[PDB]
């Protein structure tokens, strides 16, 4: 079966049992695993039950949420696991075929720009790929999008303006800059980090390039917002540690949720 | 490795085989640019998928002639990085062009112009290049038969050649530009933010091609020119989509003076 | 079907029950100074084709006394340009940990980017950036050596960059001090990649040394890197770089090179 095939067993295995036609997908990131959990009359799709899908958990969420029919992955595909960047961004290929249209993804980061605070959140404008790889390499998939696909509106403008209007009336303070993206799963030097600011970065992480690449190769939308957990590894004298990560995530998380609760009403 | 280099040698004594020619030029065209091939005079036609051990593909083909007194051989058709092959099935190519006898390379692509007073249309002549796509196409044992372990990239692209040519170019009218190019892997478009990273980096040029030749020509011990057309203006750069259909129409629209340039090149060289 | 976690078990348990060592500091040397290794006495020789799982040449570990101190030597490195994978070319780091070692020092020859260097100046590494396009902890992680996210902010220890430069000040050589970026190679940069690399922030540029930090960092292990500045960085001049050359300066200052590394594992 080649990788094209694998894709459509994965999706008509879901397809056949499912009473959804979920328009939105949702890959949580930033502990927000908590807007999966607040899914109505969901179905549950673990991901080792799934033909095709990347091995060692996890599990497709989808349902009801705000009169929007949606499915959200709980735990993400990383790169720095060993997955190829294939297996990581499978999944949103299958939520293509679900019907999914528009991409919703959330990340934690490392705050670049020192004029941030940890616990901002930070509309994505656009990325820098600076992992080494890059998810479309191989024979193009012409059943999902073109050969040279467009980057310009990787990040949807207009989707962008609807989150900063619904921010503004519910009173939450949002930021706008460009995301880099890591290989990792070190983190990043203190040199790195700079070198980061001169190529343009606001915010550093080790996720969301690659399934907005196929998110848009694909035809969807993609919306994306990352959370600050903390500055960047040269800023302050303090070592980077992950339980600060997941704590400073917790500290804002109802605000985040917040957000992406009213952006999904509206969408 | 021996097995790249048996089967690199396979095909080049299968191409001298069937040929009649002993070339000393060698021409990688990449699509839109590829028209020159065909006034190559009493050519031979070796079909990619006639050539033991060249990549398959998912129909690119050598052309060997006479073109302004010299013998060449043309790549009608380059292999990506983009489209799956390892970097030494990119550049294998290149290695069958050495053992045909070419010692002069001339690379030319299409590319989107970083240099905000770059117009599509400008025929860059490649002063250097960025790999930021990744990988290395020398990267394990080294082919000893043809370079050294560590090869030396400071004059990647021919000084005196360069010179050469922005003479040619100023004898014919036809405005050039000098820069330096950058690769990207591919095959999605930069984005905006990439772009003016290129920029910060000193890129005049973005493409997905032409560094992993070079090196491997330089390597083989092989001068090199390059000619990178702008057939568009990066990403970010006005407000539209990048799309390879404009990438195609400006290459089209230029060929004609693109074919002048070369063709004096090819004879002047 | 032996994972990489056994792989490693295996190098070391092979090890062990054949040395009386138990070594505290690791010695990745490169820039020439393979002398450091035949001056340690009472040595136990481990050529690499004998340890179990180590990667295939086509090399050999040194143990024993060095200056009061029980070192274990890699004389000859594994390099990513040779097509080892990053796994292979730091799975040696594993094992010198595992045979208790708590400080690495490693050395190498690297291409001056900083116009302020001259070919032979020794740079203490104060930090690096990976331009290599691959990760060696990519992959599962290996819990019974460090975390997963691992920090990377004393990637070279500051209070050991701080004893170097006291040890070299009262030897009387002078010590330059800066960031290492680590390319893959094996071609020597471009003019312009070395021009870029100056606006990234980097005052040399190398092949090696970055993988083995990173593993070091993660194991739990303090690291001190000196570079020597073999060569200008390509494009600083107007003459080819080539691998005769950067082995003539390396041997040009390896007496001083070798003062400072003997005081050094002396004094740690
Ligand atoms: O400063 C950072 N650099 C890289 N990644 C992260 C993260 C994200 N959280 C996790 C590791 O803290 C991981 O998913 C990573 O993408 C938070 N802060 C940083
Ligand atoms: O702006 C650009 N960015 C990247 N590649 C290209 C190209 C080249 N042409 C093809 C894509 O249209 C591809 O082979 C690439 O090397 C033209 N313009 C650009
Ligand atoms: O200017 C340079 N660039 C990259 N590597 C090296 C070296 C080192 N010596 C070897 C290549 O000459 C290799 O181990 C590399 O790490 C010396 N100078 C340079």
């Amino acid at each position: 079966m080649d990788l094209s095939n694998k894709i459509k067993a994965a999706a008509e295995y879901i397809k056949g049992k499912s009473k959804y036609n979920p328009t939105i997908g949702l890959i949580l990131g930033s502990g927000l695993g908590a807007i999966a959990d607040q899914i109505e009359d969901a179905e549950y799709f673990p991901y080792n039950e799934i033909p095709n899908f990347p091995v060692s958990a996890g599990r497709l969420v989808i349902g009801k949420f705000q009169g929007k029919e949606v499915v959200a992955m709980q735990g993400r595909f990383h790169y720095y696991e060993g997955y190829s960047m294939q297996e990581v961004t499978c999944p949103v290929r299958v939520m293509r075929l679900l019907g999914v249209e528009t991409l919703v993804v959330t990340n934690a980061a490392g705050a670049v720009n020192k004029d941030y605070t940890p616990g901002d959140l930070m509309i994505i404008s656009d990325h820098l790929n600076l992992s080494g790889s890059n998810p479309l390499i191989g024979k193009n998939l012409n059943e999902f999008g073109t050969r040279f696909p467009d980057m310009s509106n990787a990040y949807d403008k207009d989707l962008r303006a609807q989150v900063k209007d619904i921010a503004k009336n519910l009173g939450i303070e949002v930021r706008e800059g460009v995301y880099a993206m890591f290989s990792g799963p070190t983190y990043e030097t203190p040199a790195e980090v700079r070198m980061a600011r001169i190529l343009g970065a606001d915010a550093v992480g080790m996720s969301t390039v690659p399934e907005v690449i196929i998110a848009n190769h694909s035809g969807m939308k993609v919306i994306g917002v990352s959370c600050m957990t903390n500055m960047a590894a040269g800023i302050l004298e303090q070592p980077l540690n992950h339980e600060e990560v997941m704590e400073t995530s917790a500290k804002v998380r109802k605000t985040f949720i917040e957000l992406m609760t009213n952006i999904i009403k509206e969408i």
